[PDB]
């Protein structure tokens, strides 16, 4: 379709080239829909433009703008500047349906089938499993909805600071209502459970459609050895094995772009 | 007294390899008795368990079941010849031979509970919490099913023909009842009747926001409750939710099970 899309966020110059890797993905995985990315003032206007290449939207929200519906609320809450910002994701009405997905994702296969739930469905989080990860969900756009979730920010805040909080003490039915909108934990695989419950991973970590590279050191921030074609730090497990097919991505498909922009 | 309807036919198993662990099960049943459940204590012991020990289980608990499935007589024996890693899982499986019970609610003995929570009773045929390591599986500390010698003879093939998946019971369980993560919510028990003390100080802020709720504490991982130690006087445990938990576990070994203890031998 066309009204339905793919919707990451980039805070920055930084998750700026997780973002490009994610798209990247996205396309080499023949996806059918529309790759929109919103970003900030932060992120730089040739970095900006190498984003243009890749997504077909680029839409730019700036919460310190007196004049974004956000604003308000930011002075409320001043922690919650990133939260409103990927918040702006329900304010794109353009499309009828979208899957979130943050920068720091990666998907390993195509993945348009998510696009057969509704209004938030997401994988379970490691951590306290009955809240969702908010890393990866899929939703219908809607000023409504958008207003209803600011309010609620305004009102009692996140219980973690992030998105997540947020976007759980809303969408509190998640848990125990609806398994058709639990999507299955491989549309989200966060990279510790790949060697937490390692046996788990060994056992269907095969599957993993989509990796989530949370927690300290973010892809980007490894060091690749382009001729030995591998990160720093055999190595026959998840992460590492994941960290691989990102890189080979960003070498293979980023930086020639990032290059012509001579942003690398 | 006014004792209400007592189930006969429902009941809280848990299972004892040996003299450690059946301390656990002792400050599991009785915190089980402690918050007042109307339901039956029964506990699966091995020779392993010391016959000392064993007469004090007979104290707390209604039932004291012993499985040796070393005794070739034993159902599963057969099986753990075809896979010897499976010892303790196939014991544990043999809570499923225990059909004077209609419907019963497995504890593993590393487990706290911290209210009544007989209301697991109203779940059926394998409902648990997830796990906080892959959430698509299970946690097998805390589940709710019906005795069924079909049923155990079922897993037993299982066991058989593909093993666990990761050498425990979660990855048998888990591996049979593969329809747990994507059908039925009702069988999805709510994390706070198997949480794990990992997740109290993982996503902390989660904890800090539901853990007060907690009434099952899964106290999994390296050192057990019983191998820490405890300042009576102090009265706290060596080096919040997680002590805040080991010392209600403490709390109870000290004010319930070590008299009982003491009173025969190893005080």
């Amino acid at each position: 379709m066309t009204d339905q899309a793919f919707v990451t966020l980039t805070t920055n110059d930084a998750y700026a080239k997780g973002a490009l890797v994610l798209g990247s993905s996205l396309k080499q995985h023949r996806t059918s829909r529309r790759l929109a990315v919103l970003t900030t003032p932060q992120v730089s206007d040739t970095m900006r433009k190498a984003l243009e290449i890749v997504f077909d939207e680029v839409i730019t929200v700036d919460i310190l703008d007196s004049g974004d519906s956000a604003h308000l609320t930011l002075m409320k809450r001043p922690e919650l500047g990133v939260t409103l910002t990927k918040l702006h994701c329900w304010s794109l009405t353009q499309y009828s349906k979208c899957v979130f997905m943050d920068a720091d994702t990666l998907v390993l296969a195509n993945i348009d089938d998510l696009f057969e739930r509704e209004e938030l469905s997401a994988a379970p989080d490691p951590g306290w499993p009955d809240c969702f990860n908010s890393g990866v969900f899929v939703y219908q756009p809607s000023v409504e909805t958008y207003n209803q979730l600011l309010h609620v920010a305004s009102e009692q805040g996140s219980f973690d600071g992030g998105d997540q909080g947020l976007l759980n003490t809303f969408f509190n039915s998640w848990a125990t209502t609806d398994i058709r909108k639990h999507l299955p934990f491989i549309y989200n695989l966060s990279s510790i459970s790949i060697y937490s419950y390692l046996p788990a991973f060994k056992a269907f970590g095969a599957n993993a459609k989509v990796v989530h590279f949370l927690g300290q050191t973010k892809p980007w921030n490894y060091t690749y050895d382009t001729k030995t074609k591998s990160v720093r730090s055999d190595p026959t497990m998840t992460h590492p094995q994941f960290l691989n097919v990102w890189w080979d991505i960003f070498t293979t498909s980023v930086v020639p772009l990032l290059q012509q922009f001579g942003l690398v």
